[PDB]
């Protein structure tokens, strides 16, 4: 009954060299790490050791060419990398960069290791830069390689092809590249909670929205929690925890659960603009580790206030090691009955614990 921590102050080396106020910030994972020390949860964790991952790992989810790319980053001059970063949506490149990724998406693996050799129970991952809007072919919204996505495929590569895994998304951004990478697949189930704003939210597009349910055999595998109209809290993600994200688990039970935890939606981020509390983590931290005989992994996504982040993803490292849930009905905001509710009817025909 064990929970594992990594983090390595190597992945502060990936930079913005063009303005050092980008809020992809280095001190992201080291003011994380810190607020670990100072709640005294960093002496109750077994460290867990980050490595880099391999270019073969990475093509589980990516293409050679993708790979072949962001590794030629690391010996371009300056302007190469503008060049480069400049590719692609919301990127920017340091020669530092693809070693960064590497270790964060290794770290990852090192973790699911850790839980499916029965090491650890569950386990945090303090990692930058984040995984989520890396497609297969192409690097998106401050991510290079989807770490979440490509920890699914290491952990079906050492037990079974087909073992069920559940990636829970509450980063406040659409996953963009986990659905797609998933998307015609019924051993990844993905769980997206974003904000949408009828596609006028990061990253734009009408994938994110609740009628895009999966393809082929991954029908009914894709679940999009997408809000509309403004401001969301602990009241809304309580309610698509108790409608949606915990009945559509339990009935998937998941033998692994990932969570791509981006704490963009906290209260006083800049970019997100929601206002989920620290208390509000733990307790959806708490109710996913009743899935999976609590074999749970958590991984920094986004989250741009620092001390936001620090004292969210550290009372998620507080419920994983076991300590009490902290006290916490008030009414949804209308449009978040809207969304629950268009997501239920979409997803009733798969799921029996909806109907
Ligand atoms: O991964 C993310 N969050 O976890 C993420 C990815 C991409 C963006 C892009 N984005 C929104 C659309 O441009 C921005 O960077 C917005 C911005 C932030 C600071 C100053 C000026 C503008 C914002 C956030
Ligand atoms: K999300
Ligand atoms: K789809
Ligand atoms: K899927
Ligand atoms: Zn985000």
């Amino acid at each position: 009954p064990i929970t594992g921590l990594v983090y390595d102050q190597r992945m502060m080396l990936h930079h913005n060299m063009w303005d050092s106020h980008h809020p992809e910030l280095p001190q992201r994972i080291s003011r994380i790490f810190s607020r670990h020390e100072e709640l005294r949860l960093l002496s109750r964790c077994h460290r867990i050791p980050a490595r880099l991952a391999t270019e073969e790992e990475l093509a589980l989810c990516h293409s050679s060419k993708h790979i072949s790319i962001i590794k030629s980053s690391e010996h371009m001059k300056p302007r190469d990398l503008n060049r480069l970063g400049d590719e692609y949506n919301s990127i920017f490149i340091s020669n530092e960069s693809y070693t960064c990724a590497l270790l964060a998406a290794g770290s990852c693996f090192n973790s699911a290791q850790a839980i499916l050799t029965g090491q650890v129970r569950n386990a945090v991952a303090i990692v930058r830069p984040p995984g989520h809007h890396a497609e297969k072919d192409t690097a998106c919204g401050f991510c290079f390689f989807n770490t979440a996505a490509l920890t699914a495929r290491y952990a079906q590569s050492i037990t079974r092809e087909s073992l069920r895994v559940l990636i829970v998304d509450w980063d406040v951004h659409h996953g963009n590249g986990t659905q797609h990478i998933f998307e015609e697949d019924d051993s990844v189930l993905y769980i997206s909670l974003h904000r949408y704003e009828d596609g006028a939210f990061f990253p734009n597009s009408e994938d994110a929205n609740y009628d895009k349910v999966g393809l082929g055999k991954g029908r009914g595998y894709n679940v999009n929690i997408p809000w509309n109209g403004g401001k969301m809290g602990d009241p809304e993600y309580m309610a698509a925890f108790h409608h949606l994200v915990m009945p559509i688990a339990r009935e998937f039970a998941p033998e692994l659960v990932l969570v791509s935890a981006g704490f963009d939606a906290a209260r006083g981020d800049p970019l997100g603009g929601f206002q989920v509390t620290p208390e509000g983590y733990a307790h959806l931290t708490h109710q996913l580790m009743s899935l999976a005989a609590g074999r749970v992994l958590i991984i920094l996504e986004g989250g741009y206030n620092l001390t936001s982040i620090s004292e969210s993803m550290s009372m998620c490292t507080s419920m994983l090691l076991g300590d009490s849930p902290p006290s916490l009905l008030t009414p949804l905001k209308t449009s978040a009955t809207v969304s629950i509710n268009n997501v239920l009817r979409a997803h009733a025909p798969f799921w029996s614990s909806l109907r």
